[PDB]
C-alpha cells in the first residue's frame, strides 16, 4: 500500500491508504535534557521525539521543529520522519510510495526540500504532495465548497467549485492555536498562575482543550461572567494544585474573531470567509455560501459552528442561505481525505516516481505538483 | 575487587565491594601534638595533648593535609590494604566545588597510585542502595542534613537543601537540658555516654505537645539507663524533645525551618511535572534518621504541607545509617560500572580533568 | 489664479493654473491610531493625514478614501481636500476655483457629491470637473491621440481625434498599481517573506517602485532567471534586513499584459489598445496608431514602452506604423494639462459659477462638465 | 504639593514632587506574628517572631489587606503628613489587570480620602526621567523584569515582556557560590551582609570566558570585604558570576533566554516600521541595572543579534536607581498635569472606572 503521512505543526498523523483512521498520532516535538545526569549507566537517550518527550517532559526543552506550517528545523524533522516509519508504522520506507500535505502559500523551498530527504534518505519509491484544504474536500464527499482549515500554525481559506480551484481568492491567516495557546499562557497570569517554561505549555495546552469554549455574544457573556460566579471552572494541575478560571475561557478563543487581542491587524476568520467568497465569480458564491467545511483542531471549540454561522450571516445578504459543515471527525478530515486520494485508480498516474526525480532533481515537485 | 569508602563528616566507612557491611567504621578526627600524628580511636584517648579538629565537617574537605592522614589511616591500618593494587571508590557531598572534587583525583592518583577511581554523591548512592530511580533523599548525617531530589537519574542542583543541624548538635543539646536534671555531662569521657544514651531511648513523637503532657502527668514514659561506673539515671520527657529539635529548629537558636519545611521547599523548587514522582519517593539516609517513629511522623508533617490529591511515602529501609556505602558496594559490582573507572593511563593523557564525568 | 487639484486614488496633486509643477504632492492616506497612549499630553491626535500619517505608519492603520477611481468614505475624503487647501497650500479657498479631475465611465454620484462638497463645505466661487485623459494630451500639444492613463485604481484608453472624442471606443480597465502592488505581495511569499499589514504594503510599494521593471519577452526572460542568477538584486528593509527578489521582478509587472496572472477574464492593455483603436473610424486608424500617448504614474516601468511597440506591432498590419509617445514627465501629465487648460481665456465661460449650482443644485456638474 | 509613591516589589520610594530623591525608602515587608503588625524596617527588626511575607514580589498588588498598611506606614510615619490634602500619584507595574488599578482608586478615596490622585506606569515614568517619548525601558528590580517598548507614546501590551529574575534571586545565588569558599551565609542577619557585597563588590564582565581565565590565573580580581564583626572575606570569580545569571539565566536552574535576547524578542514583535527608533533607544532602570559594565556587555550583546546597519544605544543615566519615582516628581510638578488629576467629585458621580480617562 501507500503511507499518508499528515506531518501538522502539533500532531503528526501517519497510517496507510485505505483505512479509516491513523496508526500514530504523536506530538512533533523533539526534547533534550537540560540538567546534568548522576546515575551511573543508565542509558539515558539524549534526544526523545512523539511521546517519548510528552512523557519526560518535565527534564526536556520540547521544542516544534514546525512552526507556523514552515519547517524551520531540518535536522530534526529527519529524526520524526524516522521515528514515524521505523518505531511507529513499523515498515520499511522503500518499499511504499508516500503522501505529504502542505499549507498553501508556503515557501517553495519548503516543498523541494520535503522532496529532496523522501528520494535520496529514505529512498521511497514514489511520493506525492498534496494541499490540506484540498484533501479536507476529498474525506467530506463533495467537489464544491469553501474549506476553513485551522490547525496549529495556519489558518487558511480555500475556496473550490466542481473541482476547479482559485489561487486568487486563497486567504491564509497565520493565528492559529498555537498562538491561543501562548495568549491564555498570557491572560492566566492576572489571577496570579505563572506558566512560563515549555513543559508548562503543554500544560496549559491541556486547560484549553478541556475548558475553553466560543461565546455567542462575547460582550453579554462578559457581562454575565462578573456579574455571578456560573462561569467558574476548576482544573487540577499535575502537582495537586487546583486552580480555577472564570472568564479566560471564552476569552482565548475570541482571538479568532478578534484578532486584536494578540496585537494582530488583520481581520477575524468570518470576515476573512466572507472575503475569500466575495474574490469570487458571481455566479458562484451561492453554492460557496451554503458548503462551508470546517476542518483541523482548532476548530473544536464548543460553539464555533454557531458562532461562525451568526456572523457571517450578518454580512451575507439575508436572501442567501448560510450553512456550516462541522462533521465530528473533522480533527482527522486532512488525513482521511489522503487515504481516499491515494487509494483512487486515476490518482495512481499521478506520483512522482525516482526516475523523474533523477532527471529534473528536486525541482519536479512544483511541476507535478 | 574494589575499595568503598564513605567521608562522613563524624564516622568514616570502609571496607570492599560485596559486602553486606564496611568492615572498619571509625569516628575519624586528626590529631596533632600541642606520635607524630593521632588519627581514629587512638586520638580519642590523650586528647589533651592533642589537636583534635574536624577535617569533612560540614560535608567539605577543607583540609587536604589531613585528609591525606585519614585515607592513608583507613588503608594502611584499618583493612591491611595495599593501595595501588586495588580501585578505590570515595563518595563526595551533593552541591560540592568542581575543584574540590578536582583535588581529590590528584591526591590518590600521585600520594596512594590507586590503579582506578571513581567518586560519586552520596545521596545518589544512597538512592541506588533502595535500588529506585525517581525521589528526593533526606540525608541527614553528623554535620549537614541535605535535600537532594532526582529525577530519572537527573538531578536538580538548583533544589538542593542543605542544613547545618545534624546528630552532633542533637547530642550538645541533649547535654543543655540534662544539666537542670542534676547530671553533669562537661567532660568529653561522658560526652559518649550521652551519644550512647541518644542512641538508645530517643523517640520521635507524633504529637509534641502530647507527649510532653503524657511524660508529666505519668512516670509511664519515663525509663532507666545505667551509666558505666554502676549509677543509673532516669530520662523523662528528655527521650522525645532532644530528638524533636530536628522539626523544631528553634529549639537550639536557630532560625532555618526543619526537615519537613525543608523538604517541601526542594519539591516545590523542581519542576512541575516531576513533583508527584518526588512525593511517593522520599529516601532515608544516615544514622540520624534511626529515631522510631521519625518515619511517620514525617509523613504526616508533610501530607499537611502536600496537596490532598498528592499522595506521600516516607521509604525508611531498615539499613538506613549505612545506605550510602552499601549503595556503592552495589553501585561498584555491576557490569555496567565496571567500564567507568578512570585508570591511570587516563589520568596521564588528560590530567585531573578526566573526573569530570 | 485658479487651483488645479487632481484627486488621484494613490496620490494627491496640488497646485495653481500657470505653473509647470504641482506645488504639494503627497500620499492620499488618513491613518488613525491602533494602539494605546500611555504618555501624559503629547502631540498625540486623532488622524494623521498625508506624510505625517505615512512616517507614523507603524501604528496607525492606513485607509485609502478613494478606491477604483470611486471615492469610498466621504468622511476621509474632507479631511485630504482640508489638508491640501489650508495645510499643504496653505491659501483660502473663497477667494478663487479649483479645477477637479474625474476617471471615465464613473458613478454619476461621484461628481455630484464632489460640487457639493465643493459649492458647501469650502464654498469655492466656482468649479470644474475634466476628464484625465483630455488633460493629458493638453500637455503633449496634441489634438489627435489614444491615452493611455494608467493610474493607481483604474486603467482606461480614450481616443481623441481632431479635439472630437469618441464614447463608444473609450475603454477602463480595473486593473492598476494597486493590484499590481497585491500581486507582488503574494508572490513574495513563495521566498519567505510574508507581508500583512497596511503599513508592510507600502514597503512593499517601495520595492516595486525600485526593483520591478517589464521585460521584451516574457517567456525568454524566465529561463534566464533559472540559468543563472544574473537578474536578483538586493533590498534593504526598514529593519535592516536584506531581502533578495530576482524573478520576481518582470513577473509583477507583466499582470498588465497578462490579467490572467490575478485571476482575471479581461485582455491586456495592449489588447485594450487594440480593440479600441478597431472600433473607431476606419479614415481616424492611422493617426490614431503614430499618437499612442502615454502617460500615468503605473507606466513609468522600465521598457513598458517597447514592450508595448512590439506587442502592438504584431496586431496591427505591417503597413501601418506604431509609435509609443511616452514623455518623461508622464507621471504628472494629467495635473500638466489641468494647468493649461486652466490658463486658456477661452475656458473662462466653462466654469460653473456658484450663482449656477444655487438655481441647478449638484447635478449641474452633467449638463455643462 | 502632591505626594509621589513608587510601590516596588522590594523597595517603596515616596516624596514629594518637585526634589529631587525620595524622602522615605523602606522595604515592603509586612509580618504578622507567628502590635498588629510591623511594616518596614521595624519588620525586619523582629523577623525571629514574625511571618515575613510580601504584598507585592513579582509586581503585582495580589495582597489588599497589606497596603493598606504599607501605605499608611509611609504618609503617617515615614512621610508624618496627613493623606487628606495632598493628591498622591502610585505607579504600578506593567501588563497590570484592569481591576488592579481600579482598586486602588477605591481605597485611596474612602480609607485614605485623598483629593483627587494619579495611577501611572512604571515603564512610562522611566521614559519621563530622561525626557523621551520612543524607546524600550527594561527595568528591572527586585521581583520581576520588563522589557516595555513605547513609540511615541503608544505603548505595545503584545510586545511586554516578563522576567521573574531580578536582584533578590542574584543575592540568594551570591550566598550559594560564597558557600564553595567557606563561608557561612545562613541566617537572614548574613542575607543583609551579602546584599551589601553584592552592591559593593559585583559587576559584570564584557565576556565570561575570557574572564573565568583570568581570574582562575591571577589574583588580580580579588577583592576583600571587611565583615561587621570584623573579619576579611577575600571573593575571586565571585564577582562577576552573580550578574552573570541576567544574561545566563541557566545558572539558577532557569529555562529563559537572558535580558540580552529576551530585549532583542521584543523589539522583533514590534512593527517593523519603529523597530529602528527602538533599536536606538534602550533606557535602563531599576536597582539591579546598576552594575559596572552592564551598559556595555548589553551593547555588545545586542549588537549580534541585530542586523549590522542598525545602530544601538543604551541610554543609562547615572540616577537610575529613583527613575521610577523622578519620572513621577517632575509628571507631578508640570502645569500641564494639572489638568489630569482624577478629582474626587468625578468619583463621586460616576464609578472607579475613571481611572482609565
Ligand atoms: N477539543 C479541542 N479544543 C480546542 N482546541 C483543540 C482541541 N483539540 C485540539 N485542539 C488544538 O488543535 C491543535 C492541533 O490540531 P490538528 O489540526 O489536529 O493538528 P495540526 O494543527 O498539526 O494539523 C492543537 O494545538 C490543539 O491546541
Ligand atoms: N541509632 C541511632 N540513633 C540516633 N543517632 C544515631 C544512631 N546511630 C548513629 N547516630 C548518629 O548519627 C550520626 C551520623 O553518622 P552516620 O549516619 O553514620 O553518617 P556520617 O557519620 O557520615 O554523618 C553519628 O554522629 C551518630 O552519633
Ligand atoms: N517608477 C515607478 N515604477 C513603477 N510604478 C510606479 C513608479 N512611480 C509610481 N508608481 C506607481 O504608480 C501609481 C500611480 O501613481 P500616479 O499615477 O502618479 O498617481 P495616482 O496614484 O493618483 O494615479 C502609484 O501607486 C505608484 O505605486
Ligand atoms: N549598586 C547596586 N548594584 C547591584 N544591585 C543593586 C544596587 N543597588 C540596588 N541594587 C538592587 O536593587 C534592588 C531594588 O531595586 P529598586 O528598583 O530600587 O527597588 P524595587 O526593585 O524593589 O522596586 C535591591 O534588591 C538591590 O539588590
Ligand atoms: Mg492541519
Ligand atoms: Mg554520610
Ligand atoms: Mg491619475
Ligand atoms: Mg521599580
Amino acid at each position: 500500500t501507500a503511507l499518508v503521512c499528515d506531518n501538522g505543526s502539533g500532531l503528526v498523523k501517519a497510517g496507510f491508504a485505505g483505512d479509516d483512521a491513523p496508526r500514530a498520532v504523536f506530538p512533533s516535538i523533539v526534547g533534550r535534557p537540560r540538567h546534568q545526569g548522576v546515575m551511573v549507566g543508565m542509558g539515558q537517550k539524549d534526544s526523545y521525539v512523539g511521546d517519548e518527550a510528552q512523557s519526560k517532559r518535565g527534564i526536556l526543552t520540547l521544542k516544534y521543529p514546525i512552526e507556523h506550517g514552515i519547517i524551520t528545523n531540518w535536522d530534526d524533522m529527519e529524526k520524526i520522519w524516522h521515528h514515524t516509519f521505523y518505531n511507529e508504522l513499523r515498515v520499511a520506507p522503500e518499499e511504499h510510495p508516500t503522501l505529504l500535505t502542505e499549507a498553501p502559500l508556503n515557501p517553495k523551498a519548503n516543498r523541494e526540500k520535503m522532496t529532496q530527504i523522501m528520494f535520496e534518505t529514505f529512498n521511497v519509491p514514489a511520493m506525492y504532495v498534496a494541499i490540506q484544504a484540498v484533501l479536507s474536500l476529498y474525506a467530506s464527499g463533495r467537489t464544491t465548497g469553501i474549506v476553513l482549515d485551522s490547525g496549529d500554525g495556519v489558518t487558511h481559506n480555500v475556496p473550490i467549485y466542481e473541482g476547479y480551484a482559485l489561487p486568487h481568492a486563497i486567504m491564509r491567516l497565520d493565528l492559529a492555536g498555537r498562538d491561543l495557546t501562548d495568549y491564555l499562557m498570557k491572560i492566566l497570569t492576572e489571577r496570579g498562575y505563572s506558566f512560563v517554561t515549555t513543559a508548562e505549555r503543554e500544560i496549559v495546552r491541556d486547560i484549553k482543550e478541556k475548558l475553553c469554549y466560543v461565546a455567542l455574544d462575547f460582550e453579554n457573556e462578559m457581562a454575565t461572567a462578573a456579574s455571578s460566579s456560573s462561569l467558574e471552572k476548576s482544573y487540577e494541575l499535575p502537582d495537586g494544585q487546583v486552580i480555577t478560571i472564570g472568564n479566560e475561557r471564552f476569552r482565548c478563543p475570541e482571538t479568532l474573531f478578534q484578532p486584536s487581542f494578540i496585537g494582530m491587524e488583520s481581520a477575524g476568520i468570518h470576515e476573512t470567509t466572507y472575503n475569500s467568497i466575495m474574490k469570487c465569480d458571481i455566479d458562484i458564491r451561492k453554492d460557496l455560501y451554503a458548503n462551508n467545511v470546517m476542518s483541523g483542531g482548532t476548530t473544536m471549540y464548543p460553539g464555533i459552528a454557531d458562532r461562525m454561522q451568526k456572523e457571517i450571516t450578518a454580512l451575507a445578504p439575508s436572501t442567501m442561505k448560510i450553512k456550516i459543515i462541522a462533521p465530528p471527525e473533522r480533527k482527522y478530515s486532512v488525513w482521511i481525505g489522503g487515504s481516499i486520494l491515494a487509494s483512487l485508480s486515476t490518482f495512481q498516474q499521478m506520483w512522482i516516481t525516482k526516475q523523474e526525480y533523477d532527471e529534473a532533481g528536486p525541482s519536479i515537485v512544483h511541476r507535478k505538483c
